[PDB]
């Protein structure tokens, strides 16, 4: 270990608290650095070389982490929490918890072992019918968005799950079992309480709850009104109108947004076609263009450009060589203000430009940022991190943007094609919101010891049906260990966020599309070219981590808190419409027969 990265000497009082911190944040950088390098190299590049260099990277994380957060305990342990700066006060906190650095050698190697075995077995696993195999990306994704045969997607549904999720569950258990030990030390509960620690709220769950109470009658309906297409196309053997949809036929893996089945659900399918993929295609859109009109949104709101560094560097499609990559999205922070880049194994469809966008939402996020110490190179909360591209991927989306990008001649702004849109809409963010909410409610009870391994898959299809309305298409039991067959879980990546950003995102559009001056509904807003609303959110990715949170959404928003009504505003006319035609056909709204399951195909795996 390098003697210029081990701590110095600081007095223990504020002053010397502020230089500590100052050293701190110098021989992070470097050590932080290490770190993402490492993992890039394995992650668009997976074997046991760069795994092995990833994890002596994370031992060497780790080493600095102990020291750091040693003499931090040392010398303010008693007293930090009585600093007046905020910010340091922030600092001083969060180098005192050592998470995975609680752990001795011997299982700190273990830890960051299980966690490379998790994430190879996730990223290589396939599908094999019978010579040949399927991956997630782009084979099953296809399938699942795509086919419309029973069959065909009961076979990629089963494929996948049993071929990701089954070797992972001992794997899964020994992490559990190694990170809550870990973050005992720190005095948690369970990793579960450290992760909800980031929203520094002492309600935070009871606050989730009450948000989900009043977007769950949203859901209810958007999902009678999908069970009834569904029944259309696939008979009454395979749907029940009281009971939960079949968890392969929303048009992904996860059911877990559903706007692959637009062209089953659409009521108007003689107005313009929403779904702007097959006009991409025609026009010979590639990854670049995407990325390249993505960057231009937000340099039309006086945001930066992606550097050099990020085009050079980044991984914009699967590549072509017998290599094997995590093709999962992801967006990459280097700490050196220097290196951004994206990891994606982009597709050229609608949904993928949306992708697009988040994951560059996440690097300006980055450059907005990136002079802060380290320690505040974060969003206010995990959650503003993930709002930012979907923010603005909410007004590309609107018909009338489309339309300025060339992709969709414009259409009439009349009401079946206003429902069209907002109906397409809740598709994507509407059905997300019962997922985004339960994934992190399976794995809080993991941790806290109320889920064990023998009831890991019971639990998750409770909350998969509580919430979702779903229904796994095949028997499953405690072998299956289905929730590990979704990215996120093998690659500890918490969830929750994802849900609050889904809320926040519309309060964060509601805010930027009055700055810029709009008046017209909510859901026709684009604030493409507003340097006031450039400006605003400007204001809140600077900001990092060094504002609480509730203080930098009342400066955006006006409110310090969650709030559903800018997205049930935005949804207004079709959550009005879709409570209208589940009415006159007569929907059960929920699926009372909790118990149903659907049948086999006759010949199943056969033909
Ligand atoms: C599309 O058309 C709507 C008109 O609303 C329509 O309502 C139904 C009857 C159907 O025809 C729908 O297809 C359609 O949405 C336009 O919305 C209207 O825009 C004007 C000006 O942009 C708004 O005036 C403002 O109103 C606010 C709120 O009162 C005031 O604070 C402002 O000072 C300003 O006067 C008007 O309110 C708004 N109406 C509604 C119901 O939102 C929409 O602009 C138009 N868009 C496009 C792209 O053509
Ligand atoms: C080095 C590193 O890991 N960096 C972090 C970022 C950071 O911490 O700075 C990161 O890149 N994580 C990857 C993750 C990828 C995606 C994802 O997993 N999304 C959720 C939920 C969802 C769905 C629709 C949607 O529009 C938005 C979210 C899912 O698909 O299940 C896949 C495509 C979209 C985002 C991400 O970007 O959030
Ligand atoms: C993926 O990583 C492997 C290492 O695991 C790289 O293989 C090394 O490549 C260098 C340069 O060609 C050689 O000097 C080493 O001997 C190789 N080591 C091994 C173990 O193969 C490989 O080049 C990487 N692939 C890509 C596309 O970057
Ligand atoms: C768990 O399930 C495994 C899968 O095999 C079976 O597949 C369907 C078609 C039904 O027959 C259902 O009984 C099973 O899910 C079995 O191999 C395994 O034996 C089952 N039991 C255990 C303890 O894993
Ligand atoms: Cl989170
Ligand atoms: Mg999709
Ligand atoms: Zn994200």
């Amino acid at each position: 270990l390098d003697p210029g990265l081990q701590p110095g000497q600081f007095s223990a009082d504020e002053a010397g608290a502020q230089l500590f911190a100052q050293s701190y944040q110098s021989s992070a950088e470097q050590v932080l650095f290490q770190s993402v390098a490492a993992s890039w190299a394995h992650d668009t590049n997976i074997t046991a070389e760069n795994a092995r260099r990833q994890e002596e990277a994370a031992l060497l994380s780790q080493e600095f982490a102990e020291a750091w957060g040693q003499k931090a305990k040392e010398l303010y342990e008693p007293i930090w929490q009585q600093f007046t700066d905020p910010q340091l006060r922030r600092i001083i906190g969060a180098v005192r918890t050592l998470g995975s650095a609680n752990l001795p050698l011997a299982k700190r190697q273990q830890y960051n072992a299980l966690l490379s075995q998790m994430s190879r077995i996730y990223s290589t696993a396939k599908v094999c019918l019978t010579a040949t195999c399927w991956s997630l990306d782009p084979d099953l994704t296809n399938i699942l968005a795509s086919s419309r045969s029973y069959a065909m997607l009961l076979f990629a549904w089963e494929g996948w799950h049993n071929a990701a999720g089954i070797p992972l569950k001992p794997l899964y258990e020994d992490f559990t079992a190694l990170s809550n030990e870990a973050y005992k030390q720190d005095g948690f509960t369970d990793t579960g309480a450290y992760w909800r620690s980031w929203y520094n709220s002492p309600t935070f769950e009871d606050d989730l709850e009450h948000l989900y109470q009043q977007l769950e009658p949203l859901y209810l309906n958007l999902h009678a009104f999908v069970r009834r297409a569904l029944h259309r196309r696939y008979g009454d053997r395979y749907i029940n109108l009281r009971g939960p949809i079949p968890a392969h036929l929303l048009g992904d893996m996860w059911a877990q947004s559903w706007e692959n089945i637009y062209d089953m659900v659409v009521p108007f399918p003689d107005k313009p076609n929403l779904d702007v993929t097959s006009t991409m295609l025609q026009q010979g859109w590639q990854a670049t263009h995407m990325f390249r009109v993505a960057e231009e949104f937000f340099t039309s709101l006086e945001l930066s450009p992606m550097p050099p560094e990020f085009w050079e560097g980044s991984m914009l499609e699967k590549p072509a060589d017998g290599r094997e990559v995590v093709c999962h999205a992801s967006a990459w922070d280097f700490y050196n203000r220097k290196d951004f880049r994206i990891k994606q194994c982009t597709r050229v469809t609608m949904d993928q430009l949306s992708t697009v966008h988040h994951e560059m939402g996440h690097i300006q996020y980055y450059l907005q940022y990136k002079d802060l110490p380290v320690s505040l190179r974060r969003g206010a909360n995990p959650g503003f991190h993930e709002a930012i591209g979907d923010v603005l991927a909410l007004s590309v989306s609107t018909p009338e943007h489309l339309h300025k990008i060339g992709l969709l001649d414009r259409v009439t702004n009349d009401t079946e094609s206003d429902i069209n849109y907002l109906l397409k809409m809740a598709l994507e963010k509407i059905a997300f919101l019962p997922f985004g909410y339960l994934v992190d409610q399976w794995r809080w009870g993991v941790f806290s010891g109320r889920t064990p391994p023998s009831r890991y898959n019971f639990d998750w299809w409770y909350l998969r049906t509580k919430y979702q309305g779903i229904c796994p298409p095949v028997t499953r039991n405690e072998t299956h260990f289905d929730a590990g067959a979704k990215f996120h879980v093998p690659n500890v990546t918490p969830y929750i966020r994802y849900f609050v950003s889904f809320v926040l995102q519309f309060q964060f559009h509601e805010a930027l599309c009055k700055e810029a001056g709009y008046e017209g509904p909510l859901h026709q807003c684009d604030i493409y070219r507003s340097t006031k609303a450039g400006a605003k959110l400007r204001k809140v990715l600077r900001a990092g981590s060094s504002r609480p949170w509730q203080e930098v959404l009342k400066d955006m928003v006006g409110l310090d808190a969650l709030d559903a009504q800018p997205l049930l505003k935005y949804f207004q006319l079709v959550t009005q419409w879709l409570q209208e035609q589940n009415q006159q056909n007569g929907e059960v709204l929920g699926w009372p027969e909790y118990q149903w399951h659907p049948p086999l195909p006759d010949n199943y795996p056969e033909g």
